[PDB]
């Protein structure tokens, strides 16, 4: 009866029910060989480990993400992690209860031809459907007119939907979300006498960037008040036992999602990329996308980053239109929400693929239903 | 008891009851259909908007007018229309009240035989008509004497009426007209740097015709002055937040009323039809058709039109003749004001087309009626 | 008591009572049925028009005489405007006062026997008579010895009347009348680049030849002037505001009435007609006959007329005879005058045919009596 | 020593030398000035174009008649078709020829003033007359007795003629003809679909009336006809690839040259205009007339035109009288061949108005002349 | 002597003499601005680089194209193209040799007055002219009649012209060029796994359509074979030496000429518009203007869109009238061969403007003239 809605994010993998408010799975998707021969013989030595027993034993480990910045690179882990998530995390089978996807727009079609194979022959669900994360985003938010910047850990991508009609033309994508801050971050720490070059370190990083970084309202000002004094410099309390002293580091590496020509890229920062594809969309949605700026995702949970898009959006906007935005207190887990939300709705239970569907139309159904 | 007075313009649809002053219901005569694919489930996405719901969501849907120069282009929205504007809009039955019915001169046959059977045969009236447009407009002037110019949204069109006879052989119809108006607008604000393709945008060029066009008494003396200053040009509020500086053509696009070589066509001006009709008229009406110019419609609505008028004709006419033009300050629903007028009066109730009548006539008893 | 006297001519109708110098009703005597279908309905639209209401609403009717040269052509509208002159203008009844009707000599009898049946039929007058236009122009004079020249709209005749004795032999008739002079004017003013074709238009040379044309002493040193400098030339207000520029035919068309060769005509002119009668009377009442020469007639108001008509007859009759032409100021409705200086009369209001005398003698009383 | 016949009609001009069959030179009377600004550079472009390479280049120009209904409206266009007639269509000069120029009866003398005097000053003929059209067009006949329907494009004229002597005071003229018929034609073509509002476009129209159009035995069973089954319609090829289907129209505008009513005028048809000229004509010579009617022009060229000419004469002649309408198969060009057979003649070589008479008389020796 | 035409367009820079065949300077109309910090010391590094030899460095530049659609969005480095193309590109001077400018209909003014001001300030040239692109390439296929499909990198319009004459009012124009078809393949070449965001890989997806795209007879069946088989696939050597397979992308990315709806216009395509502007067009010039459809750019260089427009247009076009579609081998460089076969013509060489007539006209003297 209920059915399942799984976010198979590039950073973490929200999972539960439908119907209810929070998801009672939540775990890093990462799969860890082990990486030292063993010489102690027994205690249930496994070939791999998923989510927070990997998170627990990554010293021992050599950690991997099998999504890079939305694309799925390694299929065995990621059915691995499915069947994970499926039977020893949430001790459930999917051949009861239909099963939701999420994906980011401008995907690759192979990968979502994947997932519905895997899905309909490993697991032999009885239906399922492939929606897309921005647009679930929008749906835990309740309302139908905005554009939504969802930018997760491997793809930042962002979609303007007006009052039900969304606007395919004007989805722009851009590669830059936090797994590119952690490894900027990385980069920029050396210069402070910390190395980590390492997979399982770096996951002390991106603990670092999540609760001690932050968006400054302008660059130059917050600058110059890193330059002087260290009343911005703050400690660390480290897993091994050192502390560490970040500076500039708190706001610079956070630049990159305004900035991207600190990691390399060419691609305009988030703050332009928004406007851009309104000034691509119609003349009369304008009015309404400018003052609904949805927000989610995790890389969108550093402290000051809604104000500074203001700030940038009402820079670049025209000054008679007012810019507002929403920036609820649960937009790290709003795509699950909203595939929550959805699920529940009756009109939407007739659209799911099933295998009787699924039989003579092979792997392509996705692509013309969804 | 009373009668239903339907004003089925070009560009807008004014439609009320008999024996009261002003329209209740007016809004545009479009219809749009959903442009993109709709990717959010429910909320009552329909096939169809018309009038203002379509005005209010132009941004995601694809407007197009029905009725092109005065025939009906497309039936199927043209009787959505008026099930609309008979049920949503005015919340009243078609088989109780009669209905009235306008157009304009020098039309063809076909769209009168389809407008009587589609009122006949879906909504079975039990009584209607089919007036003309610049007859009622005249009647609305209280007076019986004196040529109408009466010019809407895609038709022009200019008939003598005597004292009570009027002269069909002096009929002239130009199809140049507020639409016509509204495409050289756009042709022309190329030039200034915005570009304006697509339907929905035709709007709001449509407004800023509507709320900032006028025509000059004389174009040379005016064209001296936008050449020299910006004295003239007056800025506008666009819905998206821009703002743009029109000059000269506040009074460039206006002028084709009067020049048709703007547009390419070849047709006279407004200023002389009326003055070759009523020099094809007889040489004793003369003097009265002088003296009465009654205008009508939307696009006699411009600040200095009713001057311009007058000078041209005093211009082409004789000295020693006298010409007034009828500038009323409710022009712009003239024709329903003489619809509404017309419908109270006792003598016309005999007239009416019956089902009865109609069904051995079948649907050519327009013809020989009206 | 009094009675009515009736002047049915062939142009205007001049009606009014007994024993008054002047004519209360004056107009023409045309009928309008209505061109145009009338599409403005009601306010008292007609199916005929008659006399001034004609003339005003001459525009949109076709106007038409009834009385041809002196016959009545036909009956309908003749009683029409008859029961019009006596109710719509003199607002008396026919039962009550005696009508006399007048009418020219050589005249067919079925139309004096029709007057006679409508006016005794229709109104049932308690008397009436039917006297001679010329003989009542005669009267006017005060005089009873003189030759007549009534020359009115259709028909100019010449009776030679001595001392109460008329002479029926050498009664005159021609066919030439203003209405021939009216057709003449519009055949030639279309040399001049002014089309007058329709029936209405027409009215508008009536009233050009009425107040613009006069005739020559002598016509070929008056083309010779005409042919040299526009010292002649006139212009014109005409009713739509345009003006015109008429020369030699001011002098032209009225010379029609003494060279029938320009509309055709064999008839010898209007000063060899009354020669020729004369000369067929009797030897010794010449004397008398060339001395009176009494004109009545709206055609003989043109300015000059009574001296090119003395100076041909001097030309034509002998030298030691003199002749005189009177030209009465009120010749214009002379038989009228002189029809109510008849009616006045003691002696005269025995032999009028009454109804009681006209019941066993049917409508064949009217040649036994008058 | 041959001589020219210019027929300078209103809508061809039909010029060749004397003694011959057929016309060389027929083309149609319009000059066209470039509406377009011609972006091109080079090519021979023209400030006009006459005749045929004006018909061909149609599209960019904007035709006009000089000539009304026989009135020549612009003098230098007129002279300029002179010019080409003369120059680039005869390849001969005016200098050693002389010129036999055609008019219609009742025409303004200006008219024939302007043109004696450019044929004098312009191009210097040695000799020259106007004749009238309908009398040549009796001359093509052979015989010298019957009235002469001449019908052109501009104007309708009738004058009868007798054995030898014409009579000028029943010379009727209407101005109703091909142009008009065109005129009524367009407005009732609109009915069915299709708009011809500029003048290049009306030229299709003509061409459709010329090779389309039939005048009906009867108005009423042929509407009977009409209205049952589409037996009637037939359909045309238009220059654009386009078909039309025309129904009543075929039939109903060559009936207003029976029924003026139509397109307003209030002039008796064609077969009223001749009845009445002939019974105001001479009493013994109406049963040569009524056996004797010449028709002429190419709006006589209708299919069924002379059976119904014949029909409408014996309905208003009486029985007695018998009734023959020649129907000449080349009455289009009947005015030329009178005008050449003509030409040849020698008694007439002795009647031109030379330029040693022209001197001393000015341009006013063509009234006295011809 | 000689005389410069500079087809400035938005792709390309077909820069060269006049009265010769080819254009010698050719090279993508982009600049370069550094990057990179640049580490290494000296080897003439530069601020920008313009044409080939930013399209040899384009690894560590951010290239982008001045002009828009047609409008040039940036004047400093347009002027420094200008530059480049006149000293390093053909080592001549501007100020001895006149220039010639072309530009698409329906631009701004201050697009054509900034030019003007630029060559007339900066340059100082003798003298100079502004033509039109499309008008350019109708005269390089030796003929004046028939209307032209000019579609190049940024805008597409069509212009229809007569024999000399060409029609302003049917100037349509369309912002869909081979930019947009770029921007559309590499959004769907993301869906095979191959992710474009960059402007300097993006001349790779650039070069990709030029030399592997092309445009099916129809849509339907193309995408049947696409579905079934990879008889349709075909790789393409990268320069980084991967390798791509693209499939139904060869023909789909085309589509967009003719289904705007794919990048999400509104406007009918390339197909559509034509027709469109020529039942804008007069009726009579239609028929020449079916059988001459000029194309010219290089977008029009598809292998079979001259077969797709022709089956199309003649599916629009009724069924009598022929279509042709002239598909010259030189029509990527038609405007340029039209602007240096026009700069030879001895007529054109006098409206060139010249500095003694630029002095006191200002920069306004363009819109007068050209
Ligand atoms: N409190 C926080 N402050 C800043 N960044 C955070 C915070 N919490 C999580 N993140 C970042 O957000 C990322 C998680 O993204 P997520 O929303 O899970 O993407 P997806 O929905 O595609 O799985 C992590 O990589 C982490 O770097
Ligand atoms: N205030 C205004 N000034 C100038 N033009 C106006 C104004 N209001 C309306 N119009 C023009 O008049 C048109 C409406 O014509 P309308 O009178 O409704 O025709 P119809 O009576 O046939 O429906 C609109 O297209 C608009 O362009
Ligand atoms: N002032 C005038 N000068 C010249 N002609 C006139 C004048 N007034 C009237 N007429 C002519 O006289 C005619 C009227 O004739 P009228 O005497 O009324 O005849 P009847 O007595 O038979 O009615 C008119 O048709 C008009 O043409
Ligand atoms: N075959 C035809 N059938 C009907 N009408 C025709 C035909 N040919 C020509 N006409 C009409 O006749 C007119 C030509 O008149 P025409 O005889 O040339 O007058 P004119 O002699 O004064 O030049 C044209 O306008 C055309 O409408
Ligand atoms: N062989 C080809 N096949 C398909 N498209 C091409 C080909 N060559 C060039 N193009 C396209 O044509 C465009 C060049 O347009 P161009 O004719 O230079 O415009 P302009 O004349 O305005 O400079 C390029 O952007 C490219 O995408
Ligand atoms: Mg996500
Ligand atoms: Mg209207
Ligand atoms: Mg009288
Ligand atoms: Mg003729
Ligand atoms: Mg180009």
């Amino acid at each position: 009866t209920t059915a399942l809605v799984c976010d198979n994010g590039s950073g973490l993998v929200k999972a539960g029910f439908a119907g209810d408010d929070a998801p009672r799975a939540v775990f890093p998707s990462i799969v860890g060989r082990p990486r030292h021969q063993g010489v102690m013989v027994g205690m249930g030595q496994k070939d791999s480990y998923v989510g927070d027993e990997a998170q627990s034993k990554r010293g021992i480990l050599t950690l991997k993400y099998p999504i890079e910045h939305g694309i799925i690179t390694n299929w065995d882990d990621m059915e691995k992690i499915w069947h994970h998530t499926f039977y020893n995390e949430l001790r459930v089978a999917p051949e009861e209860h239909p099963t939701l996807l999420t994906e980011a727009p401008l995907n690759p079609k192979a990968n979502r031809e994947k997932m519905t194979q895997i899905m309909f022959e490993t697991f032999n669900v009885p239906a399922m459907y492939v929606a897309i994360q921005a647009v679930l985003s929008l749906y835990a938010s309740g309302r139908t007119t905005g554009i939504v910047l969802d930018s997760g850990d491997g793809v930042t991508h962002n979609v303007p939907i007006y009052e039900g009609y969304a606007l395919p033309h004007a989805i722009m994508r851009l590669d830059l979300a936090g797994r590119d801050l952690t490894d900027y971050l990385m980069k920029i720490l050396t210069e402070r006498g910390y190395s980590f070059v390492t997979t399982a370190e770096r996951e002390i990083v991106r603990d670092i960037k999540e609760k001690l970084c932050y968006v400054a309202l302008d660059f130059e000002n917050e600058m110059a008040t890193a330059a002087s004094s260290s009343s911005l410099e703050k400690s660390y309390e480290l897993p091994d036992g050192q502390v560490i002293t970040i500076g500039n580091e708190r706001f610079r590496c956070p630049e990159t999602l305004f900035q991207p020509s600190f990691i390399g890229m060419e691609s305009a920062g988030i703050h332009e990329t928004t406007y851009n594809s309104i000034m691509k969309c119609d003349i009369d949605i304008r009015k309404d996308l400018y003052a609904n700026n949805v927000m989610s995702g995790g890389t969108t949970m550093y402290p000051g980053i809604a104000d500074r898009m203001q700030k940038e959006i009402t820079a670049l906007a025209p000054s008679t239109m007012k810019i507002k935005i929403i920036a609820p207190p649960e937009r790290k887990y709003s795509v699950w929400i909203g595939g929550s939300i959805l699920a529940s709705l009756s009109t939407f239970q007739q659209m799911w693929i099933t295998k009787q569907e699924y039989d003579e139309a092979g792997p392509s159904i996705v692509h013309r239903k969804c």
